[PDB]
C-alpha cells in the first residue's frame, strides 16, 4: 500500500551516505540544532544496498507523506540519471530512461527530487506546481572569466576550453532541441558526465572548464566551495516539481500541499536550513 518513491543523490536536495556498521544512520543535527530527519534509500553504491538520504527533498518527502496520510519506500534511481527519451535496444522503440522511466514503468509511484518540469516529459507524466523556482546557470572555477551562455568560448567551441552538462538530464535536452544551439551541443555531447557531482569535482580538479547546470544545485555548490563560481544571472528559468503518472489520485493533493508549503514559510524554512546558511569551508 506503501508508495514506491524514487530519487537521486543531489546536494542539498538529496544526500546519500553509507548507514553505520549496524544498518542505523548517524544521529546529526541541522544549523538550527534540530535533528536531521533520515530515510532508507535503497540503490546502487554494482551492488544495491539501504542507505541513509535526507535535504531538502527528503524534508518535503516527509511533509508531504504526513499531509495526505500516506506510506512509503524511498530507492535511488537505478540508472543514476534525472530522464531523456531515447531509442533502446538499437531499434526505433523509443522509451524513458532515469526516474521518467521508472515512473512510466511502475518501479516507482512518485518522483521526489529536483525535477525540471519541461514541455517534454509534460508529455508523458503530470507534475505538481513547482515546489521551487530556479534556472540554469555555468559553473567555472574561480578565475575563468566567461560572460554567460553567450561567451564565444561557448559560441565558438574550442578543444581548448571544454564544457559539458549531465548525459540523459533537462540540460541535455534543452540544447539538443534547439537548432540555435546546435554547435554548443555537439561540442557537450563529447564531454558530457554520467553525474552533477562528477562534473563538479571535474571543474574543481581543471579537467573541465565550464559545467552548465541547475543554477539551484550550482549557486549552493559554488557557495560551499571558495574556488567555485558560477556566471551570475540565470541564462534559462525552470521550476523543480513533483513526478507523477497521469490521472494518478495525488496530484491535486501534491500540489495543494505546495501550495500551502510556499504561503506558510516552510519551503523558505528549508531554504534557510538546506541552502543558504554559512560561508564556503569546503
Amino acid at each position: 500500500t506503501r508508495l514506491k518513491i524514487v530519487t537521486i543523490h543531489q546536494e542539498p536536495f538529496v544526500y546519500v551516505k553509507p548507514t553505520m556498521s549496524d544498518g542505523t544512520c548517524k544521529e546529526e543535527f541541522t544549523v538550527n540544532g534540530d535533528p536531521v530527519k533520515k530515510v532508507i534509500c535503497t540503490g546502487p553504491n554494482r551492488h544495491t544496498v539501504p542507505q541513509c538520504c535526507y535535504g531538502f527533498c527528503i524534508d518535503l518527502l516527509i511533509k508531504l507523506a504526513r499531509t495526505m496520510n500516506f506510506t512509503y519506500e524511498v530507492h535511488l534511481v537505478a540508472d543514476g540519471k534525472f530522464g531523456t527519451q531515447e531509442r533502446v535496444n538499437n531499434s526505433n522503440k523509443k522509451e524513458w530512461n532515469g526516474m521518467m522511466g521508472e515512473l512510466l514503468s511502475g518501479q516507482a509511484d512518485m518522483i521526489v527530487a529536483p525535477l525540471t518540469i519541461n514541455t517534454e516529459r509534460a508529455q508523458y507524466i503530470e507534475f505538481s506546481k513547482p515546489f521551487k523556482y530556479q534556472g540554469l546557470t555555468i559553473l567555472v572555477k574561480k578565475g575563468t572569466r566567461i560572460t554567460g551562455i553567450n561567451d564565444p568560448r561557448l559560441r565558438n567551441p574550442s578543444d581548448k576550453f571544454i564544457y559539458a552538462t549531465v548525459k540523459q538530464s533537462s540540460v541535455d535536452i534543452y540544447f539538443r532541441r534547439q537548432v540555435e544551439l546546435s554547435t554548443m551541443y555537439r561540442h557537450m555531447e563529447k564531454h558530457n558526465y554520467e553525474s552533477a557531482a562528477e562534473a563538479i569535482q571535474a571543474v574543481r580538479d581543471n579537467k573541465l572548464h565550464a559545467f552548465i547546470w541547475d543554477s539551484a544545485v550550482l549557486e549552493f555548490e559554488a557557495s560551499q566551495k571558495c574556488d567555485l563560481v558560477t556566471t551570475g544571472e540565470l541564462f534559462f528559468r525552470s521550476g523543480f516539481g513533483i513526478g507523477m503518472r497521469k490521472d494518478s489520485p495525488w496530484k491535486q493533493n501534491v500540489s495543494l500541499s505546495i501550495l500551502k508549503s510556499h504561503e506558510n514559510g516552510f519551503m523558505e524554512d528549508l531554504d534557510k536550513t538546506w541552502v543558504r546558511y554559512q560561508e564556503c569551508d569546503s
